[PDB]
C-alpha cells in the first residue's frame, strides 16, 4: 500500500529536487488506485522518514550496487523502515529499453531521417565503483542497434569518455541521455562534454522525462504487490 519513489540527491536546494520528485510520484499516482504513492529526493533531510517497514521503495538509480545493497537499507533501517521492500531500480526496469526505442524512434520521424541511416549516442553517467552502470547502458544501446545504424555508448565517470564516444560521428546522429532525474542530468553537462566533441546530432531530453515513465513505474508497483 505504501510506495515512496526515492531520487538520488544532487547539490544544491533540495526544495526544488523534492518538488520534481513529488511531481513525479503524482503522475503514477491515479495508476496504482491500490497504494498512496509519494516522491522523496534524498537531498532533503528527513525524506525516509514518511516510510515504514510495510512501505515499498521505487528507487530511480541506474543500476544495483552498494547503494541499494547497503546504503538505502541502512538509510531507511535508522529512519524506523529496516524491513522497507526495496524494488529492482529504474535503470532495471522492464520497460525501460522499449521506452528508449520508441523516444529515438519518435526523434527520428521529426527530423525526416530514416532510423535505419541514423547513428545512436547513449550517453550515460557511468560509474568509477562499479561496472554495473556501464554494463546496463551498452545492454540498452545493443538492443537499440539492430533498428539503427549503429549505436554506442559515452559516459561521465568512465571510458570511453562522451567528448570522445560523440566524436567524429555524422550529422543523422541522436544522443539519448540515459538519466532517471533531471537533477543528475543538469550535473554532468552534457552540452559541453557533446561541444567538446563537435557533436553534429539531435540531443533529447533525459529519458527520466518521458510522457511514459509514470506507466512504466507504476507496472512495476502493481508487479510488487500482492
Ligand atoms: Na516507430
Amino acid at each position: 500500500r505504501n510506495v515512496l519513489i526515492v531520487a538520488h540527491g544532487q547539490p544544491g536546494d533540495p526544495a526544488p529536487q523534492q518538488r520534481a520528485i513529488e511531481a513525479l510520484a503524482a503522475r503514477v499516482a491515479p495508476l496504482v488506485p491500490q497504494a498512496c504513492v509519494r516522491g522523496a529526493t534524498l537531498a532533503m533531510p528527513g525524506a525516509l522518514d514518511r516510510a515504514d517497514d510495510e512501505t515499498l521503495i521505487y528507487p530511480l538509480f541506474m543500476a544495483t550496487g552498494w547503494f541499494t545493497r547497503s546504503e538505502l537499507p541502512r538509510r531507511l533501517a535508522l529512519a524506523g523502515a529496516p524491513k522497507a521492500r526495496i524494488l529492482p531500480p529504474f535503470g532495471s526496469d522492464p520497460g525501460l529499453p522499449a521506452l528508449c526505442l520508441a523516444l529515438i524512434a519518435q526523434a527520428a520521424e521529426t527530423q525526416g531521417w530514416p532510423l535505419a541511416g541514423t547513428r545512436l549516442l547513449v550517453a550515460a553517467h557511468g560509474s568509477g565503483r562499479s561496472r554495473a552502470p556501464s554494463e546496463a547502458a551498452r545492454r540498452i544501446a545493443a538492443g537499440l542497434a539492430p533498428y539503427a545504424a549503429a549505436a554506442t555508448c559515452g559516459f561521465i565517470e568512465e571510458a570511453p569518455f562522451i567528448a570522445d564516444a560523440a566524436r567524429d560521428l555524422p550529422e543523422r546522429a541522436i544522443c539519448l541521455p540515459l538519466f532517471a532525474t533531471q537533477a543528475e542530468h543538469v550535473t554532468d553537462d552534457l552540452p559541453a562534454a557533446l561541444s567538446q566533441a563537435g557533436f553534429q546530432g539531435l540531443v533529447l531530453p533525459p529519458v527520466g522525462l518521458a510522457p511514459q515513465v509514470p506507466a512504466m513505474i507504476a507496472e512495476s508497483i502493481k508487479a510488487a504487490l500482492s
